[PDB]
């Protein structure tokens, strides 16, 4: 049992492999082509066009704020009778800083406003608020996978571990297309992807 | 983590952790050696842990020594596993509510610093064939719908038996429902470079 797809596949397997290919090629085009500078910077519009350019071949909800309640172990995220006012009150934190970037992040991730691919896509987004206003991003080479998951698990009630992995993997080398790609092929292995190298088209 | 072949990078580790023990869980079902070792002990899962890591990790097959904790679930303590893994061998497993039971204890007791998960889902199949004639098509439980279940089976264990329960399968000496349960079981800690039989 897995999540309907635009390609009609009932194998847990091959949707991962097939979303993985058709998202990560999306991911090299958005780099490329400059798209990815265009984006508006910190507010949901710019979230949801990164979710639909990396989505739009194999999910039907592809960028939409979804009409179903979703869940991650033991938590639920922002309920959908106020998901909306909750992603305009987010459009509004602060992103003056570390430790705002890190506050607007965390409640980015608790809105989690897609069906699938949350994780991916917000990482993108943050890297592009960390990239306009400390002129860094993430190597996310240098944040271990368990160590990143367990952050985020904890994030909802107290973002320390969350925000002292994201302060100690800044990187200045922010037109970087290796420290870009790498960190796409680490962000897919966090959500357990590990079928294809970005670099390739 | 520290491995036998001294690998410092986590994408590298994790594609090297999956193409040899993927490779040793091929070998563990063509060989037929997974059915001459004991059914329901912790002297069998120990076995299927060492014949997955023995070439990556040190302490396979060994209990750890170290305690664990994923989110705000801390497994069984160091100095009580000995005496906790004696307990689940004495468990029984007549029915599916006493294997789920055994399962479940079994992952509270998480024996082994890594790869539980894996190491118990192909435990678990065993005492389901032996006990049930019945083996786990694991495609037809969700990732996440598993995960989800198996943090919640220390309170309730309705979540996690109603998914084995719907997935049960007679096709006991099918080598294709094995090996596509080692690539979901693999799929479910996010290991999907690899095709167990193409090994
Ligand atoms: N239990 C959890 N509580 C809060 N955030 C979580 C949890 N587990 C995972 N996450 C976040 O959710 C992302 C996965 O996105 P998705 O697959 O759409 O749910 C991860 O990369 C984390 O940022
Ligand atoms: N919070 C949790 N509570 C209980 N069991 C869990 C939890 N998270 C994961 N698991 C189990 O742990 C396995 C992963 O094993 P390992 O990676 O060795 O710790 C999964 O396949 C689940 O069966
Ligand atoms: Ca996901
Ligand atoms: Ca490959
Ligand atoms: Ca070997
Ligand atoms: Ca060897
Ligand atoms: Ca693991
Ligand atoms: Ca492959
Ligand atoms: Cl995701
Ligand atoms: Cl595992």
């Amino acid at each position: 049992h897995m999540l309907e797809n635009k390609l009609g596949i009932i194998n847990q397997l091959e949707l991962n492999r097939v979303e993985e290919r058709v998202s990560k090629e999306n991911a090299k085009r958005l780099y490329d082509s400059g798209d990815i500078d265009r984006i508006e910077v910190g507010t949901f519009k710019g979230l949801s066009y990164i979710h639909n350019y990396l989505f739009e071949d194999i999910y039907e909800f592809a960028g939409k704020v979804r009409s179903q309640n979703i869940s991650k172990g033991n938590f639920r995220f922002a309920p959908v009778m106020y998901l909306e006012i909750a992603l305009e009150h987010i459009d509004k934190m602060p992103q003056r800083n570390l430790d705002e970037i890190v506050a607007k992040y965390v409640e980015m991730n608790i809105a989690h406003p897609f069906r699938e691919g949350n994780g991916r896509a917000t990482r993108i987004w943050l890297d592009l608020i960390l990239k306009k206003e400390l002129k860094r991003v993430v190597d996310w080479n240098l944040i271990n996978k368990e160590d990143y998951l367990s952050a985020m698990e904890r994030s909802p009630v107290k973002d320390l571990e969350i925000k002292y992995l994201i302060s100690n993997a800044l990187t200045d080398k922010i037109n970087d297309r290796e420290i870009f790609m790498k960190g796409i092929d680490i962000s897919y292995y966090y959500e357990g992807y590990t079928e294809y190298n970005v670099d390739e088209l």
